[PDB]
């Protein structure tokens, strides 16, 4: 499912998303959009072998088991395709996890390259929240 900017938003705030560990939701789409384009479906395999699922891009070395990533850690406890629902409930937990891991939101290289430093908050201009 491709989400709607707002929708999104929507569905992100709804999850707990909105200032978790310090990061408002502005942040969150921001990611979302540079790193799957709101593309719940989207996939993306790394030179390690590891492969990026979902709306996040959640990568399967360390978060999701793929059954085809040696050395895999699975530490969100979930098969990858899980991330590729249209639900996003999976996909909001293991971020969870993620942003708590000690790095922030710094994990997600698309939020360091196009998101950090940049006025967020117009991500989630216009949206009834």
């Amino acid at each position: 499912k491709v989400f709607g900017r707002c929708e999104l938003a929507a569905a992100m705030k709804r999850h707990g998303l909105d200032n978790y560990r310090g990061y408002s939701l502005g942040n969150w789409v921001c990611a979302a959009k540079f790193e799957s384009n709101f593309n719940t479906q989207a996939t993306n395999r790394n030179t390690d072998g590891s492969t990026d699922y979902g709306i996040l891009q959640i990568n399967s070395r360390w978060w999701c088991n793929d059954a085809r990533t040696p050395g895999s850690r699975n530490l969100c406890n979930i098969p990858c395709s899980a991330l590729l629902s249209s639900d996003i409930t999976a996909s909001v937990n293991c971020a969870k996890k993620i942003v708590s891991d000690g790095n922030g939101m710094n994990a997600w290289v698309a939020w360091r390259n196009r998101c950090k430093g940049t006025d967020v908050q117009a991500w989630i201009r216009g949206c009834r929240l």
